[PDB]
Parts: structure tokens; C-alpha cells; sequence
């Protein structure tokens, strides 16, 4: 499974976490990140007055926007900090949609649950220098 | 609490403690408060950076140029702390009152409990609320 450790591609937690994020970003299914998120997920992006709280609220939010994936993206210098059952992934992202780049900051926090799946418990998306 | 005893951890309300640390740093007279509260491997974002800050030395250099605190008054909105073993994820919104102006913020802080039972920031993400509104 893409979000579970194994003896091959998912042996190293940082490489697994980075691959998982890239796979969700490339998915045509707008539910991809929802399916990866846990029931207690907390989510921020630039369009929300305050953070979204809980998986059902996140699901409703993702359903409402119908966001296409980028035509292509570049994940720049992803860092994964691992602490017991938590992996903090941080990166910058150059996302291309219809011939324009949108540059993002991202923090994801993944938790290894008792069934050995890594699930997103926190997401924070922001623009790079939106006002300069 | 016997689990905390075997683990030599404090019998504290972790969410309340983490919220109190954050509020203290925000309102601190020491402009380097957040640098002191951060660990060597800290990663940091804010709306002025073209790419994320990595490492405490980079964070320190950045903070040396900032005048802080930026506001005497601020309101922390619906802080949530998710606790996972030696990690606490603090998320909140913050209304920061700069004299006559207000900046509305999103914030994610990740704190990690070190072996000495000190909670240190390993990740900070500050963003504006609805900057393109």
C-alpha cells in the first residue's frame, strides 16, 4: 500500500512520505488527499477565514471545489522530519495550471496509526509571497 | 500518573501547556523568543520568504533582522493541539492588532518533546488569512 511501510520502496519513511504526497498531487481524483487524511485532520489554505476541522468537513470542502491537479509541478527541497509515529513533510511547490505558475508553501503532518498506515492529520497550504 | 512516571514525563495537560508556550513567545519582550523555543532542525515559513528556512542558524539570522513583538494585542482563535507521543501539533488563527491595523494569520506549529522534557518547535508555518480577498 502506498502509505504503508514495506521492505522495498517504502522502507525509508521520508522517501515513502515524499512519494505519497507527489502521488496525491498528481491524482486526477480530487478526493485523493481526503482519502489520505484521518478523522481529526486540520486544514488551512489561502481561501479559508479559519482552518477546517475534521475529515467530514474536509471532504465536503474538497467536494465543493472540484480542484483539477496541476498540469505539472516541481516539489522543491522536500524535508521530512520523523519523530516516533509522526512525519512532518515541508516543501515548496511550483504548480503549473494553464500556462501559469503558482508557487506554494506546504506543511503536511502524517501520523502512523496503529494499523501501520500513515495518514494526514494536518495540512497547511500558503502562497509564496502573495503580497510580496 | 504511572505511565508518565515510567517515561519520566510531566503530569501536565499537554494542550494547555503548548498553548501557553506559544502565547508567551508571541507576547514576549524578547524578540528572539521563538528562536530560543525552536530546535536545531527547525523548518519555518512565513509570507515574506521565497523558500522555506531550514535550520536554527538560518532562523536565528532571519529573526535578528525582525522587530518583535509586532503587536501588544492579539486574539488566538480556536487553538487545537493534536498530541502524538513526543509531538504536539498546534494549529490556530491569530488576529494581531498593529496599533490601528489588524493582521489575520493562520499558524501551524509542530513541537517535539526532547529527552530533557522540553518541548521545542521543529516546524513553523505562518500565513495570512485570505490574502487575495
Amino acid at each position: 500500500q502506498k502509505n504503508m511501510e514495506n521492505k522495498t520502496l517504502n522502507e525509508n519513511i521520508p522517501e515513502m512520505i515524499i512519494s505519497l504526497e507527489k502521488e496525491a498531487l498528481a491524482s486526477t481524483d480530487p478526493m485523493a488527499f481526503v482519502e489520505l487524511s484521518d478523522t481529526d485532520v486540520i486544514y488551512f489554505d489561502p481561501s479559508l477565514e479559519t482552518k477546517i476541522e475534521g475529515l467530514e468537513q474536509l471532504r465536503t470542502y474538497y467536494k465543493g471545489m472540484q480542484l483539477p491537479p496541476a498540469d505539472h509541478f516541481d516539489m522543491i527541497r522536500p524535508v521530512v522530519q520523523v519523530a516516533q509515529n509522526i512525519a512532518v513533510l515541508t516543501f515548496n511547490l511550483d504548480s503549473y495550471l494553464s500556462d501559469k505558475v503558482i508557487k506554494w508553501n506546504c506543511t503536511e503532518v502524517y501520523r502512523r496509526n496503529p494499523d501501520n498506515q500513515w495518514k494526514i492529520i494536518q495540512t497547511h497550504w500558503s502562497y509564496v509571497k502573495p503580497l510580496d
